[PDB]
């Protein structure tokens, strides 16, 4: 049960295995002839070839060999086991091989707890955050593991930045950014501060019955309180007048830009984009207006400090009872997050 | 794989151990004479009686022996060993192999720790990607995800791993039409977290008077028809004046929010969207607000044209003619359910927070 033996004849080939040897092996002595296949059978594969090896080497050697190898069971875990090998030397020459396979596992020391948990603490003090940043990538764009993987791999390059590196190197950076900043943002920013190219600026242009359940003596006030109290910026602009003035400006478009109401009247849109407006989109925002059709337009601009964003406009033009276009109504809106996200996609696309 | 063999004649006892015997022992070849009671000397005295009879057992027998022992180490802790033993046939000679498991012993034992330590290294990759996972999903600190790991474990009576393994799995399954809060939120509760809250407010208004700015005042029920009209935000008007307050305006940005045409809906009190839902005190808050002229925003749970839910941060304006008469109040409905989603986690941790600071 502990241990078994066989004999081989250098001659014959002829292998004598013991009763011993089938019951460490799993058998009843009886039920089958023993012999070398069947014990390479229940060794594990990576032991076959080193076993097989040592018993032609102390056939041809006639020196002692010995095997570390394992003991296949049919249902349970392998068991630590070792065969020694000894020869019979007749006339310089090996007459027969003896040996003797022996289970191992009464003599197995186990891992105490203690040990396991310092050398599991060892690795978890020394491992690369990037599983966490990975979380963060994929969370933050609503992309998927792979993904953000792939997203991390192409910062690293532009920061030259190993792998890991750039995984602390966001977080930390993360951590320390400017929790005002909308996430998304906030990323960028931070692989923009670790040498990673800042992100594009390139925008573009493209293109009511009436109830009657209302009063029309009451719909003006009612009108006029709407577009005060709407949580996005509404503006009104004379199409008519030098310059295409602003006629109105609503409290969001206060809040959305920093320049008040008042102190806006009579001046062009222009100013949001301070002195860096692209002249080709101008062209087509002009193009657009004067031709009187409803456009839409993606633009980067400013507010009245330097804080910059991505701005959405819909340009709604407006007839009169002549049936003139004489004002546009233009409908502002912060889509920074979404245009970071689709940056990232495009990204990713353009890693085809 | 250290060893050592020797070989015993039967009738003359004579015994030659290898030079690599005398290392096994602790001794170059050249230092020591290799005899049996020099093996003994090596063993632990608890061995040398089971050790002898094997070495006589092999010789009478010519049946091989297995014997485990030990080999003692000058200044040093003694090696676990084994003796393998061997007759050359009567018994000629005993073959004698002495291993030193030592290194196969400690070896085996390394092993068992480098599984293990692999073992956790997976798990502590998960709960790092989930720990990220919730900190921008929910927009928070590490700690502050960590907790809320913790929590939501709690909650399902899981284990941190398990739930981590999870939210991951379940995340990578769920709609990618819900937006990723509400998305990860059914994750936990699909998980056994309990449902978030359901219960809302409403709270007054904390300005300057509305003007029309440089519109021609002719021009501005056009162009401000116009601006309601396109506006992305959803407007309603409601005539205060008509029995049960009904809609007598909505713009299309109301029609997509709601699932519900302006056509369908003019004519009925705005209560449909709480599809007979509405907690009895807040409507009650809605109504006296109301009823008082007051300006008012109330976040309340309601539910589109097709059912699905959504929370709902409207405010309530009014609007009061020539004479001050409340005539009609404006409702201006916004989606803020990735908003609310975040507020509630935050309130799980609060919750907490205030907990352990007062208990
Ligand atoms: C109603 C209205 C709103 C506008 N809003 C913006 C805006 O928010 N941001 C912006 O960059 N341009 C806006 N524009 C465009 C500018 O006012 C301007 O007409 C256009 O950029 C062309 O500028 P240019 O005359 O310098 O070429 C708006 C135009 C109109 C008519
Ligand atoms: C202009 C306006 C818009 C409203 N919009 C909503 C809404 O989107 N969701 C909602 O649950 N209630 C809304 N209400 C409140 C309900 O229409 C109703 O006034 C409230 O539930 C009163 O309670 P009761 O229905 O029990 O009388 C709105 C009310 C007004 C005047």
């Amino acid at each position: 049960a502990s241990f078994g033996s066989f004999v081989l004849d250098a001659g014959s080939a002829r292998f004598v295995g013991s009763d011993e040897l089938a019951l460490v092996l799993g058998f009843a002595p009886g039920d089958v002839v023993l012999t070398p296949a069947v014990v390479l059978a229940h060794l594990h594969p990576d032991d076959r070839l080193e076993w097989q090896a040592g018993l032609q080497r102390c056939l041809a050697t006639g020196r002692p060999v010995v095997v570390n190898h394992l003991l296949l069971t049919a249902e349970a875990e392998p068991r630590p086991a070792m065969t020694t090998l000894t020869a019979l030397t007749e006339q310089d020459r090996v007459r027969a091989v003896t040996g003797v396979i022996t289970d191992l596992s009464d003599r197995v020391r186990r891992a105490t707890e203690a040990e396991i948990r310092q050398a599991v603490r060892a690795a978890a003090a020394t491992r690369s955050e990037i599983d966490q940043a990975k979380g963060i990538v994929m969370a933050a764009f609503d992309v998927d593991a792979d993904q953000a993987f792939a997203l991390l791999k192409w910062h690293s390059s532009q920061s030259n930045r190993k792998l890991r590196d750039l995984a602390t190197g966001m977080i930390e950076g993360l951590a320390a950014a400017n929790s005002a900043l909308p996430l998304r943002r906030r990323l960028s920013t931070v692989f923009t501060d670790m040498g990673c190219p800042a992100p594009s600026t390139k925008g573009w242009t493209v293109p009511p019955p009436t109830s009657g359940l209302i009063p029309t003596a009451l719909l003006p006030g009612i009108l006029t309180r709407a577009a005060h109290d709407a949580s996005v910026a509404i503006t009104v602009a004379d199409v008519t007048a030098p310059d295409q003035p602003l006629v109105y400006a609503n409290p969001a478009f206060e809040r959305l830009t920093g320049y008040a109401a008042a102190e806006v009247l009579g001046r062009n849109c222009r100013f949001l984009q301070a002195e860096s407006g692209d002249p080709h989109e101008r062209s087509a925002i002009r193009s657009a207006i004067a031709n009187g059709d409803a456009v839409t337009t993606l633009i980067r601009n400013f507010r009245q400090d330097g804080h910059a964003f991505w701005n959405e406009f819909h340009l709604s033009p407006v007839r009169n009872g002549a049936g003139r276009v004489t004002h546009y109504i233009g409908y502002q809106l912060d889509v920074t997050e979404r245009v970071e996200r689709d940056q990232q996609l495009e990204q990713l696309a353009s890693l085809e």
